[PDB]
């Protein structure tokens, strides 16, 4: 039965059990994963409102100094570019990316998107023809099976992940591993099927709009935003569009129990519906840098197109 | 059918026989790169472009005996695996060579039956592609998508004119969006007859998705031999971007005052929906890595055109 979200934990909401999965408000956890930092800022003035508690250690500045400046002063070269790329009223799915040379922290990748009157800024550390070669190989795959196999093998070669799977949704939202590339010694998931509740309906809706999410370390504690609520609204900060957003504790426990230290999945979206997932596993924690993740994002789109094409060749 | 090419004493093309020019088998290439053909098994260099000596820095005869194994040691096994016998002519493999004579070359290979076609071009060596991808996806409708696409391509390439050229059901074309330098004629809103892009060109563009004329006044460079030794027949060059552009179309571009031309096919439901079409007033060799960006954009636009057309119908 579909039911509306509970309030999050920090607003006195209940703790989540197998009974009530589909009601955890997974988009507003009030916290991020510790391998990057996040700031929120007023979309018109550029006043800095919220920051992750670890921000001082990524950005090399005291909180009170950060919060006491506008983005115009903090990001003089990027602030006008942000404002042109992310105009008021734009969708929350639109992202702008730049690379910064920050004194204390080396090269940072900056990813920005806009939710209403809020700008959300994510900072992460950042670092030949493999993509072009893959694009052509995907297109020349003769059928859906060969496409799925080429796609899994390519992603594994690009990333070094212990397991890469193509997980396909059935009409009842149960899923099935239909191809996989895996490290020697791992047991096969190929052909296995999993109940529809393994990925509940508020996740599958979110995964139709925001096409890539990750858990870099399934044992890492989440880092709170400070303050936790958006001071504009005294309400929760929407983090559904932020890759740094903390993963649901229910899901991290599901993954630890499997022996997974690192998870990542790309949505494959066909005709406006979530067709399947490129799901990857690593046994140890593992951070895939932003520019490599971009390659996977591009492959997500290519695969969406090629899945349509291969399936049309099939009636 | 097709007329024989000129160099096999076929008729010269007119506007009476637009549909029958054998544009895939011109026997020549554009001079900003070099092309070798080679045997699929032996790696034996069978044809070369008369300009190969320039790019490769090799005494002419040296090449036309040697083997790819010898000539490209690191690459030759990769090719063997990447382009297995029986693969499609559409499948391409690329690498960057740090080659003694020329700082860096791009190498592009595909296979047509028993022949490997190798293309060499100068090359080199950020977020504009990722930023463009998200911009295309958040365009609210087909019109805005067209506008974003043309603007994005112009910004990435510096081309004087970028258009989105959409085919009607009878292959009548329409310029539905345009991004252009100040002080050019506007082709926005104009329609053109199907015969401007003739049927044998449209079919080839459905399979091979990017072509270009780097300089509309440059002479083609012959293949030597012109005929493939294997077959004593013309080498198919339609999957080669270095292929000499039809003189009929270079005359069409010169009369327009264009010095450089590129286009990318937008393919939807197995059919040619339209073209990203670019003009430059002067000669312009777009480097391979930037062309790759446009090739990606072509696929992304193909996806988004279907998405956007579905939310009208
Ligand atoms: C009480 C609710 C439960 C629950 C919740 C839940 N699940 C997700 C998202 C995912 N679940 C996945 C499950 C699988 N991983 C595999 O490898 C296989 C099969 C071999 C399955 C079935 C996957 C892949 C996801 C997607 C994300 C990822 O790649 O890790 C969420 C949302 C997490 C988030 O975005 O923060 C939630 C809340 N899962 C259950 O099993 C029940 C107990
Ligand atoms: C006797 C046949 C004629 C003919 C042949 C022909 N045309 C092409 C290819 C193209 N024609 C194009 C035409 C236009 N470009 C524009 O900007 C506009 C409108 C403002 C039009 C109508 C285009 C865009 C192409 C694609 C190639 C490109 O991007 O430049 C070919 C094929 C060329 C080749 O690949 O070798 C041929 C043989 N064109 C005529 O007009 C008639 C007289």
């Amino acid at each position: 039965d579909p039911l509306p979200f509970f309030p999050p934990l920090y607003l006195g909401g209940p703790e989540i059990t197998t009974e009530n999965c589909e009601r955890e408000p997974i988009h507003i956890p009030g916290s991020i994963q510790p391998h990057g930092a996040l700031l929120t800022a007023d979309g018109h003035s550029g006043e800095v409102l919220q920051m992750s508690l670890n921000a001082a250690t990524f950005l090399g500045q005291e909180p009170t100094v950060l919060r006491g400046q506008t983005l115009a002063a903090l990001l003089p070269e990027q602030w006008p570019a942000l404002q042109a790329a992310l105009p008021p009223g734009c969708p929350d799915a639109l992202q702008y990316r730049a690379t910064l040379d920050w004194p204390a922290a080396g090269h940072l990748s900056l990813t920005v998107h806009r939710v209403g009157e809020l700008l959300i800024l994510e900072f992460e550390p950042t670092e030949p023809h493999a993509l072009r070669n893959a694009m052509f190989a995907l297109e020349s795959a003769p059928n859906l099976r060969a496409l799925a196999e080429v796609a899994t093998q390519t992603v594994r070669e690009l990333t070094g992940f212990d397991r890469v799977m193509l997980y396909k949704f059935a009409p009842d939202a149960t899923g099935e591993v239909i191809a996989e590339a895996r490290r020697e010694g791992l047991h096969a998931f190929l052909g296995h099927r999993f109940p529809a509740s393994d990925i509940p309906a508020q996740a599958r809706a979110l995964y139709t709009r925001h096409l890539l999410r990750l858990t870099a370390d399934t044992r890492a504690a989440a880092v709170p935003l400070d303050p936790v609520l958006n001071p504009q609204t005294n309400a929760p900060t929407p983090l559904g569009g932020a890759v740094l957003r903390a993963t649901s504790p229910m899901h991290m426990q599901y993954l630890r129990n499997m022996g997974v230290g690192s998870s990542l999945s790309v949505s494959v979206v066909v005709g406006g519906q979530l067709w399947g997932l490129i799901a990857c596993h690593h046994q140890t924690p593992y951070v895939l840098p932003p520019d490599l993740r971009t390659t996977l994002e591009y492959l997500g789109r290519l695969l969406s197109l090629q899945v349509q094409v291969k399936e049309a060749l099939e009636h």
